[PDB]
């Protein structure tokens, strides 16, 4: 029935690869929590189910030959997908702790993997992925439906209450949500500092929402004539260790903003709707002295939604928002321009990309 | 570049870790109607035109509605799944998320298989189960699964899947709308495609429910009867067919004797052990030149990286968090089943559809 059947053939299988696609990020995380990533990240050869068992998972197991066919099958599936290379040796007797009697498997990380790693930040986002993966913001996104009717946040929907409110309420997930922003902030500044060239002649700048890695203490750092100011709300402010050439300063983004040569919003903006944003950008403006610059540092959605890995991933960050917080949004090159100027800022615009999606966008007053 | 390349490779890194979304906004737009509207839709159309053809109910803030469910279209175009057309607003659009711009979409032409009313070539009820909660649950446990050696099911409900199934209607009949969607696609692939029910006097479908896969097969081959084997409980509830025997009973225990056996989405769901108990209840109850008809996905020797590989390996971890040993075959390990069941060294493979294959084994 020649190319009609294989047309319809593939298809049908393209319509179920989108709806399992969860499959693979699931398989990820409990490879990740079992130790067995970070062995294929620190080995020098190709490593079984078995052999990776056994250097991840101390405790004597109670069905260790099961655990390891499990394992096996696990690293199969991503293998097929590149995030692991796979290589086939034969027997010489009959192993049981492979998934095949005539054919081990061994297993070595693809260079991806480098980016699951536990150990440390040293070029991670793992903390970044356990809150992309957690259970609660999980769940949120399976409760988009009613959320859309009633106009409201999947979050709110589904734990009765704003993220940011439940945060307090629930430290075991208010400690992922700082460590998993600590994460992203540490390798973007890292790479701020070789890449963006914003930073030079400025004696004072204002961070909004940082303080405890401060990322101000990394960039005084490099630029060491600079005096940094840390403004973020009291609760916040109240845990804030004295730091040489920072002062700390406690209040609400929306009420006023602290003067300086300019000011940085990591990661605000795309949390508020436009209406709420240049209430922000404009407390920024009445903060800046003239020739003085806000530096936004945000994923730009394109124009269109081109198919691309670089697009993909900010309309799937905009849909983070959208579940995370309803009307907190990304958005485009002009989007941003159009804020700006609402809120006061000339029809000067500079933009620079730093890395993983992010742009460093300026402002001038 | 290694700036470049290290760009794209944490890039790479973030789209592993979040590929739930495609599905999870799949869902929402299935149930929001929004993506029947676009499958009827004569051109391209707006989140305002599609959420008001699509949503009778009151809607207390409807502009911010229209404008989710831009954004969620706008997420699945990125992806190809829906088609994307953009123009200039002339006066104020609010109902879609960008000021200068309007947005109208239109159904891909994978998006037929995502139809309600369910009809000929829709995998809709697959995949209401695939994305249901419950069994999504449970991939949030594999880590600890994995270390008890347990299926990720059990340690989240405490019990194998099918006997929480009799504790929960709803799930019950997404589980059984699911298998009895596939095996309706894939029968009516099989009556295209596949010759082995020539001239075969009665056919056994094991576990084939209330009949439909037999009275659609014996429509086609008018001489054959089927018998129609499930469990007591399955079979008490099952109507009249005409030309099928309904027989109840454990497919451990036994089997009804005809010229072949049907085992759809059976095998798989078994370790080797189990299965080799339910090809030997066949070979015994096969009359002599029976067959076995395997109908299952044929996992490849080795994971290669091509998209029907990746299907078969989803497939096989489904097994493993559904049953634990549970699993997906490869050829090779069909066949030491079929040798240690007594059969042949004589193997049959037809491709179907979607992955799935009759392999017929001989007695
Ligand atoms: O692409 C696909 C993804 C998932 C599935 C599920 C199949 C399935 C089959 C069973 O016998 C039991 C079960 O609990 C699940 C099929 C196709
Ligand atoms: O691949 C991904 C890349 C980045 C992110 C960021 C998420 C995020 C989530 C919030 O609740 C607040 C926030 O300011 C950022 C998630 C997925």
């Amino acid at each position: 029935d020649s190319s009609a059947r294989n047309e319809e053939d593939e298809s049908c299988m393209f319509a179920l690869k989108l709806l399992g696609g969860f499959a693979v990020p699931f398989t990820i995380k409990a490879v990740i929590e079992l130790g067995v990533m970070d062995q294929l990240l620190t080995a020098e050869r190709a490593m079984s189910a078995e052999e990776l068992v056994a250097a991840a998972v101390a405790a004597q197991l109670p069905r260790p030959e099961v655990a390891c066919t499990m394992v096996d099958r696990l690293l199969r599936f991503l293998a097929s997908h590149s995030v692991v290379r796979c290589t086939t040796e034969v027997v010489v007797g009959t192993d049981d702790a492979t998934t095949t009697t005539c054919c081990r498997r061994s297993y070595a990380a693809s260079p991806v993997c480098k980016w699951f790693a536990r150990n440390g930040v040293e070029d991670s986002v793992l903390p970044l992925g356990m809150m992309i993966l957690n259970k609660t913001f999980l769940d949120s996104w399976q409760n988009i439906t009613d959320a859309v009717l009633e106009g409201a946040a999947p979050f709110e929907k589904t734990y009765g209450m704003p993220m940011f409110e439940y945060l307090s309420t629930n430290g075991p997930l208010n400690t992922v949500f700082h460590e998993a922003m600590a994460n992203h902030s540490m390798i973007i500044t890292k790479k701020l500092l070789k890449f963006f060239r914003g930073f030079e002649g400025l004696d004072v700048l204002v961070d909004v929402g940082g303080g405890n890695g401060t990322t101000l203490q990394m960039i005084r750092g490099q630029y060491k004539n600079m005096r940094g100011i840390n403004y973020d709300l009291p609760h916040v402010i109240a845990q804030a260790a004295p730091v040489e050439g920072v002062e700390h300063v406690g209040g609400s983004m929306f009420d006023n903003i602290p003067r300086g040569n300019a000011v940085l919003l990591k990661w605000i903006l795309h949390d508020w709707d436009d209406k709420a944003c240049i209430k922000i950008l404009k407390n920024c403006y009445t903060a800046l002295h003239v020739r003085g610059k806000v530096i936004v540092l945000e994923y730009v959605v394109p124009d269109e939604p081109e198919p691309t890995l670089a697009a993909q991933g900010a309309f799937e960050l905009d849909l983070t928002m959208l579940v995370t917080f309803g009307s907190g949004k990304e958005r485009t090159q002009r989007e941003f321009s159009e804020l700006a100027m609402e809120a006061g800022f000339s029809r000067e615009f500079k933009a620079t990309y730093i890395f993983a999606n992010v742009w460093a966008l300026e402002f001038t007053k």
